[PDB]
Order: C-alpha cells, then sequence, then structure tokens
C-alpha cells in the first residue's frame, strides 16, 4: 500500500530508539567493560540511524525516493565503520573476553568497506554505470567479508553474526539494483534487520537473556 | 471529540511518568535480572510515547480510522517487548534469573503476529471484519495458553498473567466498535497495558506496596 | 503580563526541582530515598509538559480552557504526590518506603473523588456550589485517611500540614474568576510540586540545620 | 544589534557547555557534598539556558526593554540557588560538609528578594528608577553583609565572596545603562556569573589547575 | 552541489557519534582524570552540535559569509576546552594526573584568543585579510609554541601535538579561500579536529585497539 511504504520507514525509526534505549541502558550497568565498549558503540549507531530516518520521515509528504537513497550514504558512512568495530571487538570478546582490535587491520576493513560504498555512490550519481557499480561494489564486499573471516575463530556467536552480516550486506547490494521505490523499502527492512535485531542481539546474548 | 484529545494528552503523559520511573531504577536497582526488565519496560514507554506524540501531532490531519490503522506500528513493536517482559518477569518471581527459551519466545511472538496480522488483514479489507476478530481470537487464545505454560503459580505471577488476560483481551472488544471510541477505548487501554503495568513492575521490584 | 510570567516562573522551577531530584535518585545510597525522589522528578516532569503546552497556547486560548485543561495534569500528579506523601511518613517511621496498597487505593478513591466533582462543577454538570460541597468532601475522606497514615513528628506534621493548606488552597482559588484562578493556580503548583519537591532533596540530603 | 546577538548565543552555548560539566561531575564525584553544589550549579545552567533559548527564539521580533524584564523571571530562579551554593561551599571549604542554618538562607533570600523586586519595581515604573537603584543598592548591601557573615577565611572562600561581590554589583551599574548596552552587559554578566563560576567549581573540587 | 550540504550532515552526525561515546564512557571509566577529559570532550561534541544544528537550519536561503562569521562564537567557546582537554592529556600519558598551571593555561588562552580575534578582524574587514593571515598565525605560533613547551615526549603525546598543530593551521589555510570552498573545508576539519580526535581519546583509554 501506501500506508505500507510509509510504515517501513516509521517502523524502523521506532526500533532505533528501541534499541537505543536498551543498550543505553545496560552500557551504562554492565560490569564487564568490553561489553560496555560493544554497547556503547551500538548506542552511537542507533542514534546516528535515527538522526537520518527523522529526516526522512520529515520528508514524506513531498518524498523523493531517489533523493532518499542518495543521502543514505551518509548515514551509511558513519554507521558501517562503527558496526564493523562492533563485529571486531565481539569476535575476540567471544574469544578471549577483551575487546581489543590491530588498527591497522581495522584500517583494511575500513578500506574495503569504503571501496564497497563509494563504488555503490559512483554509480548512483552515474559517474560510473549501475551495472559496474554493483559488481564493483561487490568485489569489495569480498575483500570486506575475507578480511573480516581471517579475524573470526570459530564459535556458535562469532558463526552467526559473522553469517548474519554476510546475508544482510549482501542483501544491500541485491536492493541497489532495484527501483527506487522498492528499494527504500527494503532497505528500510535491511536496517531494521542490521542495526536494530543486531543491537539487540548483542544486548540479550550479553545479558544472557535466552537459553538456547 | 474532546475525549479524543484529552485521553491522548493522558496516555501520552503517563507514559513520561512510566518511562521516567523505570529508566531510573534500571539505573540504579542492584538486581541485574530487575534492571532488564525494567530496561525492556522503559523500551516500551519511550516507543508508545513516540507515537502518542505523533497521533497528537496529526490530529487536525488524520481521520480516526487512519489513527487506528496506525497503532499497528506501534503495537508491532510493544507487544513483543511486553511479552519478554511477562515471560522473564515469571521466571524472576521464581527464580531471580531474566530468562526464557528462545524457542518458547519465538512461538509466543508468531501467536502474537497471528493476532496482529489478522486484526489488521478484517482492518483494511483484506478479511472481513468479523473473521479478524474470529481468527484474533483464536491466535489470542493460543497466545495465552502458551503464557499459561509458562507461568508457574504465585501471587505476582497469577496477577500479571490475569492482568494482560485481561488488559490484552480488552483490545479485541475495542475492536468492534466504530472508529472513535475504539480511539479512545485504545488510548485508555495503552494507560493500563502499558503505564499502569510499567508501574507495577517498579512497584513491585522496587517493594513499594504491602 | 504577570499572568503570562507566573506560568514561566512555575515552568522554570518545575525544570529546576525536576534536575535536582533526578540527579539525586541516580546517586542517593538510600534505596528509599531513590523511590521517593524518582516520583517526585516524574511529578516535575508532568507538570512541566503541561505547562510548556499553557505556554505554547497563551495567544490562541481562553483561560477557562487552559484552567479545564489542568484537570489531565492534577489527574496524574495528585496520585503521585499522594504516593510520595505516605512513602515520606513510612520512611519517618520505619526508614522504609513503604504503604498497604489497599490503603492507597482508598486515597486514590477519595483524590479522584474530589477532582471529579469538581470538575463536574467546572463544565456546569452540576453547579459550583455543589461542587465545591462534594469536593470539600472528599478532600476531608482524603485527609482523614492521610491522617491515620501518619505518625508524630517534626517532619510528617510540616508535611502533612503543608499538603493540606496547599490542597485546600485549590478549592478556595476554584471560586474565583478565571484570569485570577490561573494566576492563583501556578502559584500553587510552585508551591505543592516545586516547594515541595525541593524541600525532600533539602532534607534527605542534610542542607540545612 | 548585532553585539547583543552574538552575545545571547554566546552565552546560551556556554550555559550548555558549563551545566554539561556540572552534570556529568555531580553523577560520578564520591564526595557527596560536591554532588550537591554541583547538582545546583547544573540546575542554574538549565533554568538560564532555558531563558536564553527563549530571547533567542524572539529575536526576529525583539523588544530590548521586553527582554530585560524577562530576565527577572531567570533571576528570581537562578539567584536563589546561586546563593545557596555559595553559603554551601563556604561550609565545604571548612568542614567539609555542604550545610546551612534555614533561618540564614531565609534572610538572604529576604535580602536578595528585596534587591531583585525593588529593581523590577523600578523598571516598570511604580518606583522611580532613582529610587530603585539606592533601595536596590541598599538590599545588596544587607546581603552581602549577611553572607560575609557565614564566610570563614580561606583562599576560595575569599575569591568566590569577592567575585559575586563584584559581578552581583556590575547588575547594578548596568540597571543604569540604555536597553541595548544593559542587555550586553547582563549577557556577559551572566557568563561570568553562572558559567565561570560554574565552570570554577567543577575545576576547584577536580583539582585540574595548579 | 550535494556534497556541499552533506559535508553539513556528515559533521553534525558525527558529532552525535562522538559526543554518545564520550558521554557514555565518562559516566563509567574508573579513572578520574580520564573522565575530565571525556567531560570536556563531550562539551565540545555538544556546542559544536548545536551550531550545525543551527547551519542545517539555514540550508535553504543559505549565507555563505554569514555561517562563516557565525563559527567564530563556536570556535570562541570550543577552542579554549579543546585546548585544556590536550595539555591535560599531556600530563595523563605522563603522569596519569590530568593537572596543568592556570597561568599557563591563561597563556595558551590568551594566544588563542589573540589568533581568533585577530582572524575576526580580517574577515569582517576591520584589517586587511592577508594581514588577519599573518598576525592570527604569529599567535598560532605563540600557541603551538607554548603547548610544546608543555608536551613530553612520548607517542600519544607526540601524535596529538601533530594533528593539533597541522589541523588547526588548516584553519589558517582555508581562510584565505572563498566562503563556499571554506565553509566545505571548516566542515570537514570540524570532522577531524573534534570528532576523530574525540573519537582517539574514547579509542586510546579504552585500549579498543593494540
Ligand atoms: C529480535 C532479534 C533478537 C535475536 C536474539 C536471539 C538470540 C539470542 C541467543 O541466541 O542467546 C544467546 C545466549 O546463549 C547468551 O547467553
Ligand atoms: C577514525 C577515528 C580515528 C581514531 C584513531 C584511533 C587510534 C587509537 C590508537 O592508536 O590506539 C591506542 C593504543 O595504544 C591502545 O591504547
Ligand atoms: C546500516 C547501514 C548499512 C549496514 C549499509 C550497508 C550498505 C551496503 C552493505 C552496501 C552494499 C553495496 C554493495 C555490496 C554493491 C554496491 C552497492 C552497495 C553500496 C549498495
Ligand atoms: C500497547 C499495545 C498493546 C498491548 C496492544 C495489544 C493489542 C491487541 C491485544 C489486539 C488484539 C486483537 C484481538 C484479540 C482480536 C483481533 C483484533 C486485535 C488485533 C485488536
Ligand atoms: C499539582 C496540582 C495539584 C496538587 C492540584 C490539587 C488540586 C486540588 C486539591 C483541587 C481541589 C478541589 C477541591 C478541594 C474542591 C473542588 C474543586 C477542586 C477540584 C479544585
Ligand atoms: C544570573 C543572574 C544574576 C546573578 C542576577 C543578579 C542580579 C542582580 C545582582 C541585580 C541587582 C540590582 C541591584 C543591585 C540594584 C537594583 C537593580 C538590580 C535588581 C539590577
Ligand atoms: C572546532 C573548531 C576549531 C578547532 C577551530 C580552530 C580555528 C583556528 C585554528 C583558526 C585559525 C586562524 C588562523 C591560524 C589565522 C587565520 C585566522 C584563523 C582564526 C582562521
Ligand atoms: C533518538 C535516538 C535514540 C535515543 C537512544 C540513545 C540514548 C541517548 C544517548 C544520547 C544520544 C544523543
Ligand atoms: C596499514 C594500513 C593500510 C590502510 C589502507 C586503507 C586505508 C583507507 C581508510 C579508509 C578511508 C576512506
Ligand atoms: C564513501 C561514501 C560516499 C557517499 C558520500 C558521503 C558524504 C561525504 C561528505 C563529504
Ligand atoms: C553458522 C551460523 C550461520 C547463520 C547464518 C544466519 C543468517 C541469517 C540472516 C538473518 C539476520 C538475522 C539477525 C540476527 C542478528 C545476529
Ligand atoms: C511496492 C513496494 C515493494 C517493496 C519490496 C521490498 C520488500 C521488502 C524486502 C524484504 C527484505 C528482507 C530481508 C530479511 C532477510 C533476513
Ligand atoms: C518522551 C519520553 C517518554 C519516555 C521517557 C523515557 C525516560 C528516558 C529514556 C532514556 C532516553 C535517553
Ligand atoms: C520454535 C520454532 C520457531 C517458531 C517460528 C515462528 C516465528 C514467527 C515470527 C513472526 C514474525 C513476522
Ligand atoms: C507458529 C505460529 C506462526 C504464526 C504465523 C503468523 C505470522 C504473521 C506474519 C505477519
Ligand atoms: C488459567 C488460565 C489459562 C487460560 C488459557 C486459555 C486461553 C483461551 C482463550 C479463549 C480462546 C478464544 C477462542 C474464541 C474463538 C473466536
Ligand atoms: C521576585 C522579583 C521578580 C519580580 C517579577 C518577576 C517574577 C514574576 C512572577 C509572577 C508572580 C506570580
Ligand atoms: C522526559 C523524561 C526525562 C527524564 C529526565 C528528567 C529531568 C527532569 C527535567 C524536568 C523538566 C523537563
Ligand atoms: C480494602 C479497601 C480497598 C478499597 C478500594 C478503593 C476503591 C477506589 C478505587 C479508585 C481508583 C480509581
Ligand atoms: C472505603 C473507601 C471508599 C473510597 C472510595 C471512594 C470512591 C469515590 C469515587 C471516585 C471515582 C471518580
Ligand atoms: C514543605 C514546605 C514547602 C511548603 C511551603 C509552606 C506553605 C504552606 C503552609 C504550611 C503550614 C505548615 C503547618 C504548620
Ligand atoms: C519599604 C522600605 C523597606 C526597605 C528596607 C531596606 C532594607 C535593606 C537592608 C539594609
Ligand atoms: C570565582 C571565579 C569566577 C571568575 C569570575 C571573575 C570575574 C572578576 C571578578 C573580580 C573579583 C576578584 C576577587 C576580589
Ligand atoms: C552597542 C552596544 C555597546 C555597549 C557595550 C557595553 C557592554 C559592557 C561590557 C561588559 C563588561 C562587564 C564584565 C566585567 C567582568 C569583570
Ligand atoms: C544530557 C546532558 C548532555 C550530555 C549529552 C551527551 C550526548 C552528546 C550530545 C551531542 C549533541 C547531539
Ligand atoms: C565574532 C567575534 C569572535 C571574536 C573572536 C575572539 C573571541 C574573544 C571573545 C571571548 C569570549 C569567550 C570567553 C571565554
Ligand atoms: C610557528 C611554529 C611554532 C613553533 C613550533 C615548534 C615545534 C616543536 C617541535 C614539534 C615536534 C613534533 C612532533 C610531532
Ligand atoms: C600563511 C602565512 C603564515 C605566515 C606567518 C608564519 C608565522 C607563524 C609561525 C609558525
Ligand atoms: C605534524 C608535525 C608536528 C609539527 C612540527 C612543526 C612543523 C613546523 C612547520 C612550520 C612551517 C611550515
Ligand atoms: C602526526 C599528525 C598528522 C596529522 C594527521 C591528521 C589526522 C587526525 C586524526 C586524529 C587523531 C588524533
Ligand atoms: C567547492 C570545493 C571546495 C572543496 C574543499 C576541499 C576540502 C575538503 C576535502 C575533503
Amino acid at each position: 500500500m501506501s500506508d505500507l511504504i510509509e510504515y517501513s520507514f516509521y517502523l524502523t525509526y521506532a526500533f532505533l530508539m528501541t534499541t537505543g534505549t536498551i543498550t543505553f541502558i545496560e552500557a551504562l550497568r554492565t560490569k564487564n567493560e568490553s561489553v560496555r565498549h560493544i554497547l556503547n558503540l551500538e548506542t552511537c549507531i542507533s542514534v546516528v540511524a535515527a538522526f537520518f530516518y527523522s529526516n526522512f520521515i520529515g520528508k514524506l509528504e513531498h518524498i523523493n525516493y531517489e533523493e532518499i537513497n542518495l543521502n543514505r550514504y551518509v548515514d551509511w558512512a558513519i554507521t558501517t565503520p562503527i558496526m564493523l568495530l562492533v563485529l571486531v571487538l565481539a569476535f575476540r570478546v567471544n574469544q578471549t573476553n577483551k575487546a581489543m582490535v590491530k588498527f591497522s587491520d581495522f584500517m583494511i576493513i575500513l578500506g574495503m568497506n569504503y571501496g564497497m560504498l563509494g563504488t555503490g555512490y559512483l554509480g548512483d550519481i552515474g559517474v560510473i554505470h549501475k551495472t559496474m557499480g554493483t559488481v564493483l561494489g561487490f568485489l569489495f564486499f569480498g575483500g570486506l567479508f575475507y578480511k573480516l573471516n581471517t579475524l573470526r575463530t570459530s564459535n556458535a556467536s562469532n558463526d552467526l553474526l559473522y553469517g548474519a552480516f554476510f546475508v544482510l550486506w549482501a542483501l544491500y547490494g541485491v536492493f541497489y539494483q532495484m527501483e527506487q521505490l522498492p528499494r527504500n523499502v527494503g532497505y528500510n527492512v535491511l536496517d531494521l534487520f542490521s542495526k536494530c535485531f543486531v543491537g539487540i542481539y548483542f544486548w540479550a546474548f550479553y545479558a544472557k537473556i535466552f537459553t538456547l
């Protein structure tokens, strides 16, 4: 419907407020400093993404779908590095109970990440063909997730986390190719999973809320 | 009419109250299990408060029907958190540990979203309103049957179960009514189901009442 | 003029009171004091919200409408204020913030009887004189019940007395025309919410000799 | 006009700074007396920042005389808090306990409000400005006489007492000026009397300066 | 065209990020010297975010020269905090105590305000643009000479000193450029000088990198 399109913006916006609140409160109370650092970063992701969604929502009346998708890049440029830092710190917490990563390794991750995003952007503004942007983008994505895989030690949380990021982030590249309207809706739903459900997972995991 | 406006403000203002009370106690309780429950409760008030502020802001720009359709977005976010709180509280009251089996929680959510989804489909004409009611209440039955299996008897658990049972059933009753009185009813139900329940959790864990 | 200033004075004092109780609620090592200051913070939060609304409207709305709107604020703040009062009595008498729920429900019943009958009088469903008479009957029940929970001591007596007088004065100002009644209620809120809030903070913080 | 615009924004932004720094430290200091002082200082910034945001929002329909009259509502709230901070600071500097006699503080407030009240009556013409100045300054003297009696000799106490005496006296001096320079002067005095004093307390108790 | 507007949003949103991260760690670190640094860092993000929200508000009908003039108010508040952080950071890295001589800090501020003030006179045409450039950079030299004397050698201090040196000098470079490129340059420099520096402090004290 016209309804469900607008609803997708609100759903993600409100779930970002939920995720931001839950990680904020636990970041302020966890006794584990490494968990605090992860939950602190996670709060920042929700804060930033919520800001951009509030902008999008403020423009719904005369919505320009293409404009919105281009604006998302500003959000992505800020949140993707934070999300990736969280991922690699979490790998290490799961292995050694300390949040640490080599800065050099992290800069290589970011290089691949920004190659991926920058290529996507060049395609959207027509500096390169969209088709080329897609393939070159996915190549950088491959470099990103290969490098990520080298920092991962095998265990249930690390495998789920890696697998979730792999699939969710790949789907951005899939939705990239769609028309502006369905692309927006897909991205809204992907953000709900990649930011909010991931954040809620981190909280629930460290809080030991669930028995498997 | 005027009823609509006052009832919106009442619930909105009480959500601020509930959110503040649970936030402060989440940050200061020495019991981590209570923190998790009160943290979740704070999320509920934050999300609902956002929706109420939006409804109030748009009151002269949207109709009663649209507001009721929009509530589903709020419900889609708040109902799962509320149910998580419920089942976590069940265990906290028994063992002082906030845990539930993820599989049990996913079954709870399945029933919850069948309830909400079939209600929504009836509301938008995809199925007959009356089927919305029947299927909704059938899923409601599944939901509370499953909740009951995780309820262990004690005073608090029984009160909580009963309160949820009655309040949540009443949403299905007000679903029957015309758009205006339905809005007012939902406003008041939210006051009870989110705000007064949230204050109960606070007061219960704070040992405010004998 | 000073009718608009009175709105700002109370609004700004609510911000002060809310800030002061918030920070101390978050730092006190006494859990009972935390519960009381937590509730006090809520009172300031809610009343501040309604005052920001009244202020946003001073051009667009008549003074009767503002007074009727206050009942929504009152319906929320009064039960929290009463809960604080009985918990404070209890803290003085037992070092613990507790009350019997049944006792609190009786208190709330009297309170809403009082507010409800007052409201009915304000909107003309019953006469103003009947609103006052029934209102004060419920007021009497309320303050009678409150007194049965009160043990004698400096703080409990000061508190009980403060509430008794300040709350009776709402019923006094109820008799006035709409404009002075607004100024009156603004000043009473400053006392009943803000100065009481500040009292609790100062008392538990042992700021004064 | 520009001068007064820029000076509004300067003080407003510095109030945000001061409120943030005292807020965070009030929440973490292990000294309860310092907490009370920093809590109070936070309130001062919150209130004054509210009023400055108001002045700023009024700029496009600005009435300089109106701004100066509105300041009295701010002063009526912030001055008692500032004075309470001052006398508690005196005591902390000697016994490390934030306490004062209620009766002493009520006398302080009596003088403070005589001062503000008579100044106000002069501004709105109930009495002549000159009579406002004379009464105002007499109340100022009573206030600072009483303040001085609660003051123990001490490096911090002396700097504080002197800073307050001078800065507060200057409000009475700018009261005499035409509305424009009066506003700019008040904006800068507020910067010193609220913000710089607030940052002093933080820095002093945090021991960041040798 | 897009990139210019985007540069405001990037820095604004990164300020929100930096403010959040230092706020949470300020409230939880067990080292109070680190708290004081992170407290100050939070203030910087709060103040700059306020001004960036203002600029973003003005993008439709944007006057590039006005914005750059407006920035001086931001600068007048944030630069002294940033310099305080820098010198406390020097000491914390060497002694693990956040302390500086007040006299040293006032000399630093003298130079800092000489730099900003002369730069401002150049912009508003009271002195020629190349003059402001030359004199401003003289004060900058004084500032960074003095800072260097407070610096003791080590990895973090050398990095911090070099980053501040280069970034702050670059404000002087972009000062020569036309209003539009100058805005974009300042937006990016603020990202580095406030946000990336603040994130560095957080990461450094949290020891998340090796
Ligand atoms: C919260 C926002 C997130 C996690 C955004 C992630 C964005 C991507 C993973 C984009 C990926 C792309 C490709 C893999 C191909 C090229 C086009 C892109 C940039 C959409
Ligand atoms: C805070 C909001 C809450 C707790 C909403 C709960 C909503 C329901 C329990 C809705 C129930 C319904 C039925 C039981 C029948 C079908 C129609 C519904 C969805 C209104
Ligand atoms: C913060 C607001 C407060 C404490 C409001 C209290 C309001 C009352 C005590 C009203 C009392 C009334 C009567 C005692 C008689 C009838 C009229 C009323 C409702 C104003
Ligand atoms: C934050 C605001 C402050 C500290 C305001 C203080 C105001 C005064 C000290 C005003 C003093 C006056 C006199 C001493 C003479 C009469 C006129 C007054 C009210 C301006
Ligand atoms: C967050 C904002 C910051 C760190 C601003 C710093 C501003 C400067 C370092 C300005 C320097 C200038 C000169 C060195 C000479 C030319 C004029 C100035 C003021 C732009």
